[PDB]
């Protein structure tokens, strides 16, 4: 009975509460319920994205809806409508920062890329938090536990789009999280493989074995049968319905964590104006993400003393790291008109109608593609390194491990432009558009989150502060010039129609390149480290290596906020794994 | 793809809009979508009751949750939290009036009784609205079209609980609305059959063939396989999700119908704070029910001129009938301790655990019962008639048709008391409690609905005004004495434990009985006739026989508000049928 899984908004007691039915939230809630620790309730402000955002969150190719910087490019059924402070690195631009408000959280909204960090990143993690269980070899089983891998389908993809994978690290098939290759590869990506080789990027066997340098076809959180998005909702929550130990509270806003002495004992909740308190006998897990986890700590009395005093919040623990040390990745892309099919073709009615039938009848065609296909990773090579970087920049980059890339390239079968609104500004003049996006994997810029109010119903103040460190500025210009090197290869030339479409060659000098990047970049949505994992004796750390909040009892944080630092690339794989790990830490029954 | 059925909250155009995803709403929306008239959108303020009220709305025996008169006996996931004005007939009591806020509306909340009115009621309907298609023989196919009848299961019910039905009027099996007999009959009802005969109520072949006088086992909107509630959501909406012509907007509040000249062209909607306008090319159907249909007309400029002026609403049509002539039924019941299992046994943990397993594993046991089982109908008999009624009362009752009953009796395997809150005040002292409820089928009292604001987000002012006509007062006392006659039968005596438990024999005189009824009665939730069907030339009528709103174009009302008068007994059968009829009227493709 479906309804048996869903809670009634009144005072009651569970063994465990998880705040936030997002990526980490639904994973840890489902695993705790299955691991015999007693009753678990998960509290989520949103509903099902299948009811609240049409089929836009279910179709991989529709992932560009409601992610633009424009303040109005969102709707309240899937997005919080959060905007940044005026951004020092983006000419004081106030931008929309997309966050999932739904069961699945930002796993309902992401571009579905599944890629793990490097052995050396895991080594740095182990060192920073003083726990060797975070080293690659000890952590890997938690990465594998979640997965149901399906190999590439060569018949639907075409021979051109053959993949190089490492199945030995993609689990035993028993996990609920579908990971596979899309049934459709962008024709652009097929050409990009040759261009990547010409600029010195060797093919490797996927991005799941603890190394990145080189190129490969990406793996995605997509169901191999339906080519629907795989979120934490379609994977973990669907398994957890059927577990009588799991209760879901949806359309439910957590307002305050309650403390008796320094012990977390319950959560104040509002469901459609009805206030109630859920009590926890054992532990509360905060999984509200990089913006709202720190906000809930602060309005509950855990955070910087001066902030809590200024908003009349009684102090429970002076923890100055709460909302500090925010890390993020950025993305921007030039675009060309190309002589191959890209997502542009969906603007043509006769083409869309065929793609629509291919998707629903055969799980095939361009709708079955998340826009991306091939990722590539490098250090900026010599001799460009000495020309493009100051001595200070080269000294800072030499402190990163050899395996830790500086720049990520992503094939995109669509137009980025200024990323104001990808749907409105999608060029409609009858050409196919493709982009080569770049992301920077060594961000030095640090941001923060604070509050204007003790009410969690008021949005937090979000200041990512991207592109403010001189190292990020120099890297941003270098990455842009590498996209120009990609587009000047003889391998890619035959599909290009005329010169660079966006921005165009008139963007030439270092200062013009920087100015264009400052106008055309956005976050790639990897906000993290606002409840950073570190040593219990570090006054800036928020959680220890067991994800316990320092200064209080029976409270953990398990989400992107808990990361000690942002590892290179796409973090969802790591958040699934971290949730798997802290579930076993709590239960002891794995 | 589920999401393909659900709308995005932005400006867009459909051929038809239905306001209110309730009993009538989801029926007409689904049928219009199937009948080739183009695109249909349904707008509903609530969500799925399966997500928003646990399993309480899915289990028939849990129908007593959130229906009490106490102002706090509701939660915002299934109920509007409406209260009445101070009630002239109930010692100025301000009472909660349960209304479904969910897909299915009040079909999510009702006691699931399926019973039709009388041939003579249908004759009066035809005469009042000037349309012979409302006579029994012409209207019957619209009653049958909806249904999937399953016969009584004698093996699960027991031989004691054999039924007398007329399958020839219960359709061909093709309709989505499950109607059947419960898998479990209250032991109390089994005894009640003999007691009903002793006080002169003969067995008849069900309540679906245009006659009521006598007794029979009731038919219910329950799925025959699962013994889950059958709402308009589990029947019509579930069929309509496969129809690409149907779009659902849930968590969507309609604020205003828009008029160009006198033509309805769109609806102003708010979904979680996001305002948008849905446009209608052809017709708008208002299905917001007896309280909110008249409210939406008035805030849109259709209603009594003086009311709209007083709240700064521009006048579109002076229609003084809007919100007037409200009709309703009431219910109250004495109770006895009884020597048989009733719903009381669910307070015993060992009994509940077995009933829980019986329900989920075999669709059997007391959870598979809607509380009622046998209905009985009469005129107050002679010689009690001359003793209990004034000459004026007898003159008014003689104007009703011979087939139209004055009093309904309902077996109830539970305690009513003052109906403040059935769950809190459920006696827990170890006895089984049963009640014999009565409802009055000839209400003379008339109520109304008005507004305090042009904002549909502000609740309407709801004044049922029950028990204010001297005919209803005399009938209320007579009905109560007939419950005493039932409980003094020699047939029922052997299961009674001690004397009348509630109110008790100390309630003796006519004035004491009236006083007790005024304290212990509530609505039985049949609010209707606030957008009454009549002749186009009647200034008090709101809709014509085609359900078109008089004085404007392209606007219909199809719900309990549209009834010309309240027919005897349970109206959901008539609302399904009326929705079937106006669907065919609109489409011309049946
Ligand atoms: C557009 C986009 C693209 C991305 N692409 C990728 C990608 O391709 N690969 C990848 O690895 N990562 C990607 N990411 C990032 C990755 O998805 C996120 O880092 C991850 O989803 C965050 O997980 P989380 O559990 O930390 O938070 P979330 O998944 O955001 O979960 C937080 C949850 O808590 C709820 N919540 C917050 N406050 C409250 C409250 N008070 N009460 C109740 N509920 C509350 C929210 O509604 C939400 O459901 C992308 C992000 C976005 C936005
Ligand atoms: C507790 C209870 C027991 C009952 N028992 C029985 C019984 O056993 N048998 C029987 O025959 N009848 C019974 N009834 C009555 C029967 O269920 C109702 O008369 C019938 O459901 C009314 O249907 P409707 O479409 O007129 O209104 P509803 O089904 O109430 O539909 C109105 C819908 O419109 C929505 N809405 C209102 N305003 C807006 C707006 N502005 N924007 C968007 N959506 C809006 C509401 O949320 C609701 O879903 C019972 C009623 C109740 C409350
Ligand atoms: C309607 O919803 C209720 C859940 O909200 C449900 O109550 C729950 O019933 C489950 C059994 O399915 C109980 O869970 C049990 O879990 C372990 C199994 O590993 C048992 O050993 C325990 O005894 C425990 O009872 C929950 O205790 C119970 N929860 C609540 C809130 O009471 C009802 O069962 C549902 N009703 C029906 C008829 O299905
Ligand atoms: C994602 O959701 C969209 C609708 O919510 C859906 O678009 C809709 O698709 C249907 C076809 O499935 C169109 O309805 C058609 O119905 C009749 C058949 O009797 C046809 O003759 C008509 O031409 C009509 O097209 C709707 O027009 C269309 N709605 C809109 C707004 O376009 C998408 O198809 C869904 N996406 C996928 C990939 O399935
Ligand atoms: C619910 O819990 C809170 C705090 O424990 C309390 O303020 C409130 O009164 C409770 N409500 C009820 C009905 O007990
Ligand atoms: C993929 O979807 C199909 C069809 O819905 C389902 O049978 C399967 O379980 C899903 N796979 C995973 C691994 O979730
Ligand atoms: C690969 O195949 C697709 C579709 O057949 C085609 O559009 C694309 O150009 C091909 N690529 C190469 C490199 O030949
Ligand atoms: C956030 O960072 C900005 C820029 O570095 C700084 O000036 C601001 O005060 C910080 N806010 C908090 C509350 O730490
Ligand atoms: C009753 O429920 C069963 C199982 O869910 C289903 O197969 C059947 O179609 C339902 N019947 C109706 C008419 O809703
Ligand atoms: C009918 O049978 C049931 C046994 O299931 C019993 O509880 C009930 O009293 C019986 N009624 C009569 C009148 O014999
Ligand atoms: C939406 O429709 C209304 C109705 O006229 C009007 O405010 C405006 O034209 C539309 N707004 C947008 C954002 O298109
Ligand atoms: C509604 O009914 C009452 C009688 O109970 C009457 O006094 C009142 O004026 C009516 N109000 C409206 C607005 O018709």
């Amino acid at each position: 009975m479906l309804g048996s899984s869903f809670g009634i908004p009144k005072n009651q007691t569970f063994d465990y509460l998880v705040i936030g039915g997002g990526t980490a939230g639904l994973t840890i809630a489902t695993r705790l319920a299955e691991q015999g620790v007693g009753s678990v309730a998960v509290i989520e402000a949103g509903g099902f994205y299948e009811l609240n955002n049409g089929n836009l969150s279910q179709i991989p190719a529709q992932d560009a809806f409601y992610v633009g910087t424009d303040l109005d490019d969102w709707q309240p059924g899937i997005d919080w409508g959060f905007h940044t402070t005026p951004q020092a690195g983006a000419y004081d631009r106030v931008s929309h920062y997309a966050r999932g408000k739904c069961l699945g959280g930002s796993s309902a909204r992401n571009y579905m890329a599944y890629q793990r960090g490097t052995k050396a990143a895991h080594q740095r993690w182990a060192d920073t938090v003083g726990d060797s269980s975070y080293t690659w070899e000890q952590f890997l089983p938690f990465f594998e536990k979640s997965l149901h891998f399906t190999p590439a389908n060569d018949a639907l993809r075409g021979a051109n789009a053959s993949v190089v994978s490492d199945p030995s690290v993609l689990g035993n098939g028993d996990g609920p999280l579908s990971v596979t290759y899309p049934h459709y590869a962008q024709a652009f990506a097929t050409w990009a493989k040759h261009a990547f080789i010409e600029i010195g990027l060797q093919i490797r066997s996927g991005f799941q074995s603890g190394a990145l340098l080189g190129q490969s076809y990406g793996l995605y959180t997509i169901n191999a049968t339906t080519m629907h998005r795989e979120s934490s909702e379609t994977s973990f929550l669907r398994k957890g319905l059927a577990d009588p130990n799991l209760t879901v509270f949806q359309s439910a806003l957590a307002k305050r964590i309650r403390f008796q002495d320094k012990r977390a004992v319950g959560v104040d909740v509002e469901t459609m104006g009805r206030a109630y308190t859920l009590s926890a006998r054992k532990e509360i897990v905060l999984s509200a993400g990089a913006f709202q986890s720190p906000q809930l700590l602060m309005v509950s009395g855990v955070g910087p003393a001066a902030t809590l005093k200024a908003h009349n919040i009684p102090l429970v623990a002076d923890r100055p790291g709460v909302g500090q040390n925010m890390q993020d990745h950025i993305i921007y892309a030039p675009s060309y008109r190309v002589n191959v099919i890209t997502q542009s073709a969906l603007l043509n009615e006769e083409f869309e109608a065929q793609a629509n039938r291919d998707y629903n009848e055969r799980a095939a065609g361009i709708y079955a593609n998340p826009t991306s296909d091939i990722l590539a990773w490098e250090k900026i090579p010599e001799p460009k390194r000495s020309a493009w970087f100051s001595n200070h920049t080269r000294q800072v980059l030499a402190e990163y491990p050899d395996d830790w890339p500086e720049v990520e390239f992503l094939t995109m079968g669509g137009y980025f432009g200024y990323q104001r609104n990808y749907i409105r500004d999608n060029p409609s003049d009858g050409y196919n558009y493709a982009s080569l996006a770049v992301s920077l994997c060594t961000p030095r810029s640090r941001g923060n989150v604070t509050i204007t109010s003790p009410d969690a119903g008021v949005p937090p103040v979000i200041n990512p502060n991207w592109l403010t460190d001189p190292v990020d500025v120099e890297l941003a210009v270098a990455a842009f010039k590498r996209t120009r090197d990609f587009f000047n290869t003889t391998a890619i030339k035959p599909i290009l129609i005329g010169p660079e479409y966006f921005p165009g060659s008139q963007v030439a000098t270092d200062a013009e390149i920087l100015d264009h990047v400052r106008k055309s970049f956005d976050t790639i949505f990897h906000a993290s480290c606002t409840c950073a994992m570190g040593l219990a004796n570090d006054t800036q750390a928020v959680v220890d290596s067991k994800a316990r909040v320092i200064g209080v009892e029976a409270l953990r944080v398990v989400d992107a906020s808990a990361l000690p630092f942002l590892p290179p690339g796409h973090p969802q794989s790591t958040l699934y794994a971290l949730a798997e790990k802290i579930a076993c830490e709590i239960s002891g029954n794995c």
